[PDB]
């Protein structure tokens, strides 16, 4: 039963709303339900999530959404192995760095363009300590060369840098559809958790966001800009073979030349994150996240989210508490680059595999800069 009850839950829920009705009234009726699923894409993500958490801790989970860019529906959607247990796709979780690509979105948006040069040396704020994983850093360089190399000092100092500071690396988010609540959250990205501004720690994924969100934000990019909202329902015809409802009878909430430079910049990310180009020399557009485990030198939560053009794929890595370090059967630790990019890749080779391969749009100038500046 499975993974598929959890979509049938989220397939409910969203009957429920486009009908006004309770599930009881909803039972009854026997209404003909085409979900948005591809069973390619299903099977996929399925046989990824498998394979790599084979052999794992037990107490290790993993949640994968893939959403369509072009209308915003789910192709595929693993929360977890329990139809009758907890949905990790829904669950609010911490995001690492994957979330700075909306503080590059609220750069660009703010006419901060890619070959802006940020300083990535060291620096506290607001008490709090500012470091690079291994004390990596690239002197002085520009913001797309450290979202590739994920430099938390420089995307603290370049959200300092906008106008907002963190609240507008929220509105970005906010704007490329990271959802404004959720249940467990009134108010998403939001410190008072009422609607107030984030703190600084938007930009490092402090708050929480759940998979999905993640997918659709990233589906917003890969459609340049144009914004779609997630859902799990192609068609509804009753019983007795009248249509309801069917989706095949957006907004453009960020710019297409922000959208397309965003897109250039993670371009290179997939194969810098340990080689996880997508099969075939197929490009796409990725960011990797890694959470601290509390005070620790170890990790918490790890990520890998990317896309294509027709494809936008979120993976979450953790454990059932996420209260304990995560790492492999061997000790090692567990990085956006390790279980979740192999994850993300083997979902988006399978999901893609037979479909030829799409190209990036062209980037146009934005901050004075049309994509990422050619090294010297
Ligand atoms: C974003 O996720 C960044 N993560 C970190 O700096 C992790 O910080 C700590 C983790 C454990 C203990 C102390 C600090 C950068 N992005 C990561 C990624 O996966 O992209 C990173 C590991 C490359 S650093």
């Amino acid at each position: 039963k499975g993974p598929n009850g959890l979509i049938e839950r989220q397939v409910t829920r969203e009957l429920l709303e486009l009908f006004n009705i309770d599930e009881q009234t909803l039972n009854t009726q026997g209404l003909v339900v085409t979900t948005t699923i591809d069973p390619q894409a299903q099977r996929a993500a399925e046989k990824a999530v498998a394979k790599y958490l084979d052999g794992q801790d037990p107490d290790m989970r993993a949640a994968v959404v893939s959403i369509d860019p072009h209308n915003g529906a789910v192709r595929a959607y693993y929360g977890g192995d329990n139809a009758n247990g907890f949905d990790f796709a829904q669950a609010g979780l911490q995001t690492g760095s994957s979330f700075k690509v909306f503080a590059l979105v609220a750069a660009l948006e703010q006419g901060i363009g890619l070959g802006y040069q940020v300083d990535s040396s060291p620096l506290t704020v607001d008490g709090i300590k500012i470091t690079n994983v291994e004390g990596e850093g690239c002197g002085t360089c520009n913001i797309a060369e450290a979202l590739k190399m994920s430099l938390n000092t420089s995307y603290y100092r370049l959200m300092l840098k906008l106008n907002g500071g963190p609240q507008a690396v929220a509105d970005a988010a906010h704007q490329a559809g990271i959802a404004s609540s959720f249940p467990g959250v009134a108010h998403t990205l939001s410190e008072d958790g009422k609607g107030g501004p984030p703190n600084n720690g938007i930009v490092l994924g402090q708050y929480q966001t759940r998979v999905i969100d993640m997918a659709s934000a990233y589906a917003t990019l890969a459609a340049s800009g144009i914004y779609h909202p997630p859902h799990f329902v192609q068609k509804v015809v009753s019983a007795n073979g009248q249509v309801l409802f069917d989706a095949s009878t957006g907004d453009q909430r960020i710019p297409k030349a922000v959208a397309d430079n965003v897109t250039a910049a993670m371009e290179p990310i997939a194969g810098y994150s340990r080689g996880h180009n997508l099969a075939g020399g197929r490009d796409s557009a990725a960011k990797t996240g890694t959470t601290q485990f509390g005070d620790t030198t170890a990790n918490k939560d790890a990520w890998m989210v990317g896309y294509t053009p027709s494809l936008s794929t979120a993976v979450w890595v953790g454990t059932v508490k996420g209260d304990e370090p995560l790492v492999t059967a061997s000790g090692a630790a567990i990085y956006g680059s390790g279980l979740p990019s192999d994850i993300w890749k083997a979902t988006m080779d399978g999901a893609l595999k037979g479909t030829s391969n799409e190209t990036f749009p062209k980037p146009t100038e934005v901050g004075g800069y049309a994509g990422v500046p050619p090294p010297p």
